[PDB]
């Protein structure tokens, strides 16, 4: 059905998402060992959330009988330097994969498949939406600085965003 | 670290691996059973390859709230090709079979150690191993029982399938 | 306001619609006389349902102040061999509709109608969606295979199907 | 089961209907591109229920085991020279079909089909009050007149109909 | 995060948008020292849900972390003729509209930003549906007429539509 | 011929557009906080220039079933460029206090014509622009008290932020 190409970024996709995920709750626990279980819970919320990502994308390859050729999942990062470095990495993955998911949309235009592009919309939407919170985390924890109790206060900001999320 | 000993932490990060990997075998061997016209084997992999993450989860969990450091490593790629229902529920007991095994390694060097609150953490996960390896060992016995020369991968689908559900 | 090209399509394709509509009654009536009234329920109730894609350009193009013209509907063919033959068929016959329907996207892409665009995504999706039911119940079919009890069951199957869709 | 000549006269009348049908579609158009939306939704609401009638009478011909030979449907009239004509036209229309539907009940007494002669009762009965409404309708269009604000009050009136009936 | 191009468009927009209110409200006020407190409220009405399509933008450029550079609004055009003219100008207003909204999606094609394709779908789509509402208003005054009680009911015409989108 | 004076007339006319260009100072003043991460000022100002863009119709009603003409002239673009928070919440209370003297202005105006209807009407005009004109003030100097030091600023948007929600 579905071209040659498009199946494999879909999987390639599918990796990403899932690679994703476990550099999430790397980190997440990064922050908890840290004492800084705000950030931890947020991001270990996120991971999860990224996981239901390529759960979707199975579903779609799998209710297009296309095979799921999963390969393997690099180990993520396991140090880091602060709160700031973390969601400032965070943040430039992110950026990552909107642009691997606009590529794949590229391609779908190119082949016209207009009903994998149709799919594709609402996941371009999350993307965009969640490199924003990203960035506004990071900016807000900026703002903050993290001289003295700013590192309480951005870890309480962001445990302020977890809960307001589930 | 400070709490639990270092053996103990070692299984633990393994075991989380262990775990992660498996979810993919699942995965991977759904997306074969789809492929094949058998969705009810492929859904109930499927389901299955979520919850053994959701396991993996928990142990981050746990050694997070222990301030345990988790150190994910790769997760291999699972195999792609198998041969039939049957072989693959075979594989898959076989699998559940090593995993038990894993974890009452882990429940040994508790004991071992004296972790208490550990082992107390791990019985829900001892028996809800248990559980699993006897439900694919039924499985496959049943679809043993069906067999597969007529409209039996059908009907051991929608056996499967049967099961599938009432799990949710 | 649209232009003459999209017009031409669209027009046809409310036709082609229509047409595949008594493509499915015909089919419909053949299962029902062959004993087989899942199959025949189910392709009743997908002819009814491509009426209803019809309908809904013509009122598209009611709204837009576009005239309809409504040519001949062929007539649909009444014999075939099998219930296997059927959904072959049929699976054949909703590829075309599924191009047709592309083509109509193409052009306006090209023509940059993107309301005419935006309005047809809906549409991509439905048969999109029907072009992979009609695989699966043509590989359903085929994994129970037509010896033994085996039409019987495949029409069960389909009755299944054709209850859970109203 | 029933007859050879029964049998002709339903496949007659539903390919009939259908063929209704698309007459009232493409004299919903006219009506809706020359701005009389109120006599484009009456038409067009009139033109489903015609081809419900065809359903009904396929149901029919399949619960008595007997198939549907579809033939093609002719194209429909595009040409209109106004909501008169248009009404005056559909009137005529509807005497036709009232007298095909009679001479089927006709065949049904003189063969004794008691059951169909039965089925039929419905149909009868229905189509004799459509030819009424549209004798009545196209009298209050008369009524009316076009001198001034004519034809937007006979399209009003029209309207008016048409919601009070679904 | 955007490009400067798309940024500079729909800081574009918003000003046309602005703009575009204005204008209506102009023409409001018109209507109602005329007597013609249908028009009057339908555009008034019309011209306060202008206004939100540019707060609707300028959130967008907000969660965006995008600078709003709101320029000067030009006085809009006081004189007009009668209902007619004024629906007519403010067709061609709106298709005006309607083009530069294109010209942002044929950019963010273009450019690829697939997101802000993906935002840009809705208003699209309410800009036609806008577009066709004129269009279909202009077309019942014409039906209507200018003569004896014409002006009337045109006017109550529309106020009945006013009333129907709240 | 119509119920109010020339006058009056020119100075609604002319408050509407004070009351328009006032929204897009607002905005402006919004979209600056908000690409400097203030989202709780920019939120604040955002809602607050909505109800101004409000008062100016309310006027274009008022005009409107007087059966006065509204002359709508052209809107100034408002300022793009500001120092810091405080700088803005001080233009803004200037601004506030400019607004309330045109309106007054018009208030004498009507008293002078005995215009007592246009009087009347604008009551409500009057002690929302007067309570608006506090508003400001209170939360200037609650700025000015917690200062722009190392967290005031942070502080100061969630104070801000605080008084944004609690005003719907």
């Amino acid at each position: 059905m579905l071209s040659k190409d498009i199946i494999k970024l879909l999987n390639e996709q599918v990796n990403k998402e899932m690679n994703s995920s476990n550099l999430y709750m790397s980190m997440s626990s990064w922050c908890y060992t840290h004492s800084l279980d705000g950030a931890g819970l947020f991001l270990f919320d996120h991971a999860a959330e990224e996981y239901e990502h390529a759960k979707k994308l199975i579903v779609f390859l799998n209710e297009n009988n296309v095979p799921v050729q999963l390969t393997s999942i690099s180990a993520p990062e396991h140090k880091f330097e602060g709160l700031t470095q973390i969601f400032q990495k965070a943040y430039e993955h992110e950026q990552h994969i909107s642009e691997s998911i606009n590529n794949i949309v590229d391609h779908a235009i190119k082949s016209k498949d207009h009903a994998t592009f149709n799919f594709l919309q609402w996941y371009v939407s999350e993307q965009h939406e969640e490199e924003v919170l990203f960035k506004d985390i990071l900016d807000k924890i900026e703002l903050i600085g993290n001289e003295n109790h700013g590192l309480y206060l951005a870890d309480q900001y962001v445990k302020g965003i977890a809960k307001s999320r589930k």
